[PDB]
């Protein structure tokens, strides 16, 4: 499945219809994907992820630093279901940090700002979570890492999935939301370090770009 | 504002998509309006209503028992502006009891199943919380019964406001949704008393129509 | 089980740990059971009755005003149960008000503000939810209408229950928490109808009671 | 504010009246700090940032791995003010990870597995979150990296501080709570990576020790 599918006509939501910090009004053009609806379908994702890996130990590692939203949320609803079912996914986490992006673009070269602790997955069920897959570069380099390491099992949850002429093809094992190819921000998702202190997942204007650019 | 606008073209969400009760897996068509959505919606309706109403003591009435889970989300989250910040509306609450649906139609009977401590409300400032105007019979009716206790003001927040031939055109002064002539149920909004216990604003399919019809 | 047990030497949390809405400042003497923590106990309360009516179709009865809260919050985890497993509860709802109190003492007198359509009971499971007993006039009352129609089963769910010299007695199905002999408000718990707008369960100060006196 | 202060003889509460990971059954002794009771506290620490550093551009450090779940919670709350209020302390958020313990035991040598990122702060206002303060060996260290960038200033926010003998007598500027000298699991906080997929602050049982001992 391409998960709940964001066609290219959504005309997302004018920001005078939810509550945004004002000190990013002048720099949002919409709102795009709503906190709550992250949240409803990140439930979802969660009791996926249950039936897939529910019977095993699992190894869940945060691709910072933009998709530490989702991961504290995905985890949060595996931990309700841990705890409110037969079910029982026990969990550990991890962390590790990728860049390559600048401005709204990758600039094509994937650096791992620290916590190559990956050697210690071997033979492990790992559960990447990460928040979006753009050109898919970074996920194709995280993944050769991990595998590197022989793991047990190696899954892939993106919160987002963007259809762009530039994609690899790759495809998450788990997919919240595939989106036009925009380039969004909020949800811990940045432009320049700015916007991840944002609850909804918006588009920048562009005179929100040309302010921020680097 | 019409609120958030949900056009006719608009098909909705796969239920697949998200995690709805599975007793209830073949009553319904599509999921209309994520639970999360109408929370981020209802946040931001929150501070309207304390931009227009936050500089008094305000009486809010609960249309039950369609009205009752917006009435109480909306209530959070005007408390937590109230709780963190000096701005302040004072709250109490009231419930009022209105019944004229069956099945799918309004019966055009609006009965007060229980409510006329309405007297409370002279020279009080009341906010009507209700789930839905339809054909505006019920809101017509209810303003009206409150008029009659001479309130010091009334205003009308309601979650959705349906598009419809039969509408009266009555307005809110605050709305959440402007939705397509189709019988939503879910967030409290029933069929026949079900439904009620489900998150998400959603369609009833032909099954659940005809298998819990009066 | 007696639910979660506060000694009678307990005296609450200062406010200024908590955030509480600032017109109640001065009316309030102590946070006494912060609302997170009657979440996280409703919680296990969603499980156990799910445990213990699960099996079944069960018709929830709110007992207005006071009982407001509890039974949205209750009402909320027995659905993420629902949408999360087989285990499906299928509920129905129904409201009922019960009025007695003045100032912080019943008035012996209780009225059946609105309750005819208790009919709607006959031959179901009910589940009444309650804020709190204290005396047990109310709940003693309620039941025996209830009785008048026959269910198949009833059973009572209270938020808390009151250790004091002037209870009869009663005990229901789940408990939330045992507290001592204070008139407590906060979370849909009134004093002449003010502080239900407060989110946590807090004790009134003299100034509070006397200046809300009736 | 020292911070809810939570005495020595505190009992905590049977892990029978919440609900709790399967997994960790037989791990746990106590339900130590409600994750509700956390979040409640936490509320009041944002609005107690946003009271002190409101009037500014912020950068929150993260502390890895222990602090992510304070961390995620006290930003949320942060933006919950932004977007609700005329204040707005636009934050941009990084992450550092430092190692110390086996078991239940600080090595006394601390570990930077990632952060040097550090040189980013030059003449910014920096808010360190972190889990606990033990002996504060951590937090000393890692003023020191910090400081040695010349920020504008750097506050530091804790969710706990542990009254032990072997503190060195740090205190941050922004405290939850203060507990008693118990090596507390949970919230983010594991005991040999263990515990960290759990809401509430437990105390560790003597067969969890066992199991999980390093
Ligand atoms: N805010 C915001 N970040 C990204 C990214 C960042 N780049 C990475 C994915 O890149 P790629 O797939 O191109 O290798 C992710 O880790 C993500 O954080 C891609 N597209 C967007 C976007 O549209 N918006
Ligand atoms: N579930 C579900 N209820 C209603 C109602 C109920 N009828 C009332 C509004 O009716 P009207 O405006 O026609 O008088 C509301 O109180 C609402 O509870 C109208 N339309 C719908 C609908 O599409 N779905
Ligand atoms: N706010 C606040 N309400 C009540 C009540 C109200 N009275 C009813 C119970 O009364 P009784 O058991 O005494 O007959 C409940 O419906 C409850 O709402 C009792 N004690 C308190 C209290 O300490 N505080
Ligand atoms: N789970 C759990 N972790 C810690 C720690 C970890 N050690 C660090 C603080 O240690 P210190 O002040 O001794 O240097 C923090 O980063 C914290 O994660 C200290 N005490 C406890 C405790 O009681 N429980
Ligand atoms: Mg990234
Ligand atoms: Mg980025
Ligand atoms: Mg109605
Ligand atoms: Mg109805
Ligand atoms: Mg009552
Ligand atoms: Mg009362
Ligand atoms: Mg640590
Ligand atoms: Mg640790």
């Amino acid at each position: 499945s391409p998960g709940v599918v964001i066609s290219d006509d959504e005309p997302g939501y004018d920001l005078d219809l939810f509550c945004i910090p004002n000190h990013y009004a002048e720099d949002l053009e919409r709102v795009f994907i709503p906190h709550g609806l992250i949240m409803d379908r990140t439930e979802r994702l969660a009791r996926d992820v249950m039936k897939e890996m529910g019977g095993h130990h699992i190894v869940a590692l945060c691709v910072l630093k933009g998709g530490y939203k989702f991961f504290a949320d995905l985890l949060d609803y595996i931990k309700a279901l841990n705890r409110n079912s037969d079910r029982s996914i026990p969990m550990t986490v991890d962390f590790i940090r990728l860049k390559s992006y600048c401005n709204d673009q990758s600039t094509g070269d994937i650096k791992v700002i620290g916590g190559d602790d990956l050697s210690t997955l071997t033979g492990k069920n790992v559960l990447i979570v990460e928040d979006i897959i753009d050109t898919g570069k970074t996920m194709q380099t995280l993944l050769s890492l991990v595998r590197q390491y022989n793991p047990k099992m190696v899954k892939v949850a993106s919160l987002l999935v963007k259809r762009t002429p530039r994609s690899v093809g790759y495809k998450p094992d788990f997919v919240g939301f595939e989106i036009p190819d925009k380039f969004v921000v909020g949800y811990a998702l940045d432009y320049n370090e700015y916007f991840r202190d944002l609850n909804h997942v918006c588009v920048i204007s562009e005179t929100g770009k040309a302010k921020y650019k680097a």
